């Protein structure tokens, strides 16, 4: 015997329609808009009497700045364009930062994790109004 697995938060679950689920019986998961599955989509019930896993639904992220060039999968892009529809949990990007000492730039990664993506501390976004200031993404790389 296995119990009925609970619907994951911000998602849903499906299983055979029947009084009791015994073993080798399957359950199955999906998520609402703005979330994505973190774990296997299907799950077996096991010999020991418990469920082979328990996936959750992890939230997507608002792009956390109005404008930035970042590296994604090895390629410079504009975060606003590339992720106009938000960021999936697990999506990793790289913001540019200035080493003012050696007058060059370097990158630091940030990841969407369940709705929060923490932009790095070294990163300063500049309005296009502050035209005297220079985007780290244009400084020669260290």
């Amino acid at each position: 015997k296995c119990p009925f697995p609970s619907r994951p938060d911000n998602g849903f679950v499906n299983y055979p329609a029947k009084p009791t689920l015994y073993y080798k019986d399957k359950a199955t998961f999906g998520c609402h808009d703005g979330y994505s599955l973190d774990g296997p989509e299907e799950i077996e019930c096991t010999k020991l009497g418990n469920w082979s896993a328990m996936p959750s639904c992890k939230a997507s992220c608002k792009v956390p700045v109005k404008k930035a060039t970042v590296v994604y999968q090895g390629e410079r892009v504009k975060i606003q364009e590339k992720f106009k529809n938000g960021m999936l949990h697990g999506d990793k990007v790289s913001f540019f930062c200035k080493n003012k000492e050696k007058k060059c730039s370097y990158t630091e990664d940030a990841q969407c994790i369940d709705g929060t993506i923490e932009v790095p501390k070294c990163f300063k976004e500049h309005s296009s109004l502050a035209f005297w200031k220079t985007d780290a993404s244009d400084v020669k790389p260290c």
